[PDB]
C-alpha cells in the first residue's frame, strides 16, 4: 500500500484547510510559535517539537508525508502541543479543542476513502 504525493496531497489538504478556516480558533496555529516576539521564552523549554499549520502545509505540498498517518502524527503533536504549554482557561487551549473536534470530524471520512 503505497500512496502517491498528490494522491495524500488531494485527500489531507481539505481536512487541513477546514482547520484554518476556523476563526477565531486557527489564528494561533497559522504559523510557528515565536516565543521570543510573543514574550513566551519558557516555550521552548516544555514544547520539544514545534509543529503548527504552516509546516503540516508545507510537509504536503513537499511530499514529505509517506503514510496518511504521518500527516495525522504531525496535527496531532500540533495539538499535544498547544494543550501541553497552555493554561485550560486559556484562548490557544480551548481554540485547540475546538480545533480537534473538527479535524476528527474532517479526518475520519477521508481515512475511510483512502
Ligand atoms: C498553538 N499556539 C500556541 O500554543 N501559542 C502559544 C501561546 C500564544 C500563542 C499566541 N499567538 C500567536 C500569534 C497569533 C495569535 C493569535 C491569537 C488570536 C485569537 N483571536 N485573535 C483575533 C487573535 C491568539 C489568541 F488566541 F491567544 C494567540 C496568538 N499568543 N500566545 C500567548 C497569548 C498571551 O500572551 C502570551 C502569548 C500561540
Amino acid at each position: 500500500k503505497i500512496f502517491k504525493p498528490e494522491e495524500l496531497r488531494q485527500a489531507l489538504m481539505p481536512t487541513l484547510e477546514a482547520l484554518y478556516r476556523q476563526d477565531p480558533e486557527s489564528l494561533p496555529f497559522r504559523q510557528p510559535v515565536d516565543p521570543q516576539l510573543l514574550g513566551i521564552p519558557d516555550y521552548f523549554d516544555i514544547v520539544k517539537n514545534p509543529m503548527d499549520l504552516s509546516t503540516i502545509k508545507r510537509k504536503l505540498d513537499t511530499g514529505q508525508y509517506q503514510e496518511p498517518w504521518q500527516y495525522v502524527d504531525d496535527v496531532w503533536l500540533m495539538f499535544n502541543n498547544a494543550w501541553l504549554y497552555n493554561r485550560k482557561t486559556s484562548r490557544v487551549y480551548k481554540f485547540c479543542s475546538k480545533l480537534a473536534e473538527v479535524f476528527e470530524q474532517e479526518i475520519d471520512p477521508v481515512m475511510q476513502s483512502l
